[PDB]
DNA sequence: GGGTGGGTGGGTGGGT
């Protein structure tokens, strides 16, 4: 990674023209950091990678050269939606732009090989599927024509990682973009990405065929954001209720996110917000066109106070002064939970992180992972975040990412370090104890156990065939058993078996590996508790 | 409801 601070400089012949493009043509005031330097080296004719979270302004570091030369820029990106989410803002700021793909008609496609050729076209930004490099031969010969002509020279992959075997969404199709740089050399390259492990950025850049390519990497922590893990109610309606209180007495006008683990929980969020007065508007990257348009509209303009938005794929969400972001259930992973609560505060105003940890929202999860060969451990991960109740949260984060070291004080903007307060080593070896006599009996009655159910005969609840007489009721709340009972499963005390059915894959808990330690009557397992 | 209607339709429609 060569040093960016010498290209955080406008001594450039362009840069009269990169300040014009920047000011009148896109309406921005300031660059934000690591913009100018990366739009300086694409200039410069060099590779450049730019590992930026998503929400930073990845996207203008290779709209901006476009238009600050002549001819169009081809960009490499592999979904469509990607691709309209760029074309409505490039059409919404009167900037000629295209898109290729295999749902496209004949006459487009036409119009898109005369444009590429035609000397005096307005086009500036051609976005293409991968596939339409691959699995095309008559738009690589359109392709070599507007290289040879001078139409084009600066190429720009989204998703850069994508090159790599290693990153993530790999694509058959990226493992031929080397051909790019290898017949058009002197376009420049730039790759960009949130998602960047260093040995997967450099299998990137080997694919690409790229030698020399500076790296610029953004800053990990964010001074403005505040951090906090709050507790999920059992009922999903004082959940609701809750969040309309804090809306209306923290946030009162104030815009905000609202992420659900499942699309059907973002529409049943809004609609309950949308009962009790809060302007809530449902956005995921399954709505149509029309209606992203229109809930994006009555986003930008504040008409919609609260945006409702699905975890899996909702990221059309571009709006500087997010005052908060709740998760009405935990996010999948750490890096996924980075990624979605730093959608707030980029105006560099304090802003909050509210996450709600429920238990069952960790099966639920868990059961939708099954597949991921790593997903449970992320997963766990994330689980262990919810479950401290000391730890700083930005040190808990900057631990999941080994690729950065994070040293930057939190300064009070972490739920755990303000409310100062004192703990203890709750033992909960006997309860342990007598969950695994649970589980014993259960596995001798030949019937799988449900967390529900294992809680209910922790209680003494549910039917009277699943019971033990040694257990005594914990004489806790049922929001401590459930922490008692993830303590337990995170610990490897229990595990989780999955069952694969007709209508989904549920998740069943089992006698941990670790379960053999009690053998030992001096072995205690303790959790942190507030005296 | 019926499962010879199908699993991307969605479990939160309901009941198999
Ligand atoms: N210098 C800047 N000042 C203010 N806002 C900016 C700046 N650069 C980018 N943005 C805004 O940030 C938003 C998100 O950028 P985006 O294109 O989503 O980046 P990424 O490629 O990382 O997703 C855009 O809507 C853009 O208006
Ligand atoms: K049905
Ligand atoms: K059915
Ligand atoms: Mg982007
Ligand atoms: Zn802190």
């Amino acid at each position: 990674d060569s040093s960016p601070a010498a290209w955080n400089k406008e001594d450039f012949p362009w840069s009269g023209k990169v300040k014009d493009i920047l000011q009148n043509v896109f309406k921005l005031e300031k660059f934000r950091p690591l913009q100018l330097e990366t739009i300086n080296v694409t200039m410069a004719g060099k590779e450049v990678f730019l590992v930026m979270p998503t929400g930073g302004g990845k996207s203008l570091c290779y709209q901006l050269p476009a238009l600050c030369s002549d001819g169009f820029t081809l960009v490499i990106c592999p979904l469509i939606s990607l691709m309209e989410d760029q074309l409505m803002v490039l059409k919404q700021l009167g900037i000629s732009a295209t898109m290729l793909n295999a749902s496209s008609s004949k006459e487009h496609v036409k119009w898109v090989h005369a444009e590429m050729v035609n000397k005096n076209s307005e086009l500036k930004l051609i976005y293409v599927t991968p596939e339409k490099i691959a699995k095309s031969k008559m738009f690589m010969s359109r392709l070599e024509k507007a290289y040879e002509a001078r139409r084009f020279t600066r190429i720009a992959v989204d998703e850069v990682h994508c090159c790599s075997q290693w990153g993530h969404d790999f694509r058959p199709d990226y493992k031929a973009l080397g051909i790019l740089k290898r017949q058009f050399p002197n376009a420049s390259l730039i790759g960009l990405t949130a998602t960047a492990t260093n040995h997967v950025l450099t299998d990137a850049q080997k694919i690409l065929c790229i030698e020399k390519c500076f790296t610029f990497t953004a800053s990990f922590n964010r001074p403005n954001l505040y951090y906090e893990v709050r507790q999920k109610p059992s009922n999903t309606e004082d959940f609701i209720e809750d969040i309309v209180k804090l809306i209306n007495g923290r946030y009162k006008g104030q815009s905000g996110i609202i992420y659900c683990f499942s699309q059907k929980d973002s529409e049943q969020v809004t609609v309950s917000l949308q009962n009790l007065g809060i302007h809530a508007g449902a956005y995921h990257a399954n709505l149509e066109p029309e209606d992203k348009t229109t809930v994006h509209r009555k986003w930008s303009a504040n008409e919609i106070q609260v945006v409702v938005a699905t975890v899996a794929f909702g990221m059309g969400i571009d709006k500087p002064d997010v005052r908060f972001v709740i998760h009405h259930s935990m996010s999948k992973s750490m890096e996924n939970y980075y990624q979605e609560s730093g959608r707030a505060g980029r105006d560099d105003m304090k802003a909050d992180c509210i996450l709600y940890y429920g238990f069952g929202d960790i099966f639920r999860i868990s059961s939708m992972v099954v597949m991921e060969n790593v997903g449970q451990q992320k997963l766990y991960e994330m689980v262990s975040y919810c479950q401290n109740i000391s730890k700083c949260r930005r040190v808990l984060m900057a631990q999941h990412f080994d690729e950065v070291w994070n040293s930057e004080a939190c300064n009070k903007m972490c739920d755990n370090c303000c409310k100062d307060s004192a703990f203890e080593r709750k033992n909960i070896t006997e309860y342990c104890r007598d969950l695994i006599k649970i589980l014993k009996q259960a596995e001798e009655l030949n019937e799988k156990l449900t967390p529900l159910k294992l809680i209910d005969s922790w209680m003494g609840k549910g039917a009277a065939k699943l019971r033990v007489a040694g257990v005594v009721a914990p004489t806790l709340p049922r929001e401590d058993l459930e922490k008692i009972i993830a303590h337990f499963l995170i610990q490897q005390y229990l595990k989780e078996d999955y069952s694969f059915t007709a209508y989904a894959t549920i998740s069943y808990l089992k006698i941990g590996p670790k379960a053999n330690l009690l053998n030992n009557e001096a072995h205690a397992i303790t959790m942190q508790v507030t005296k």
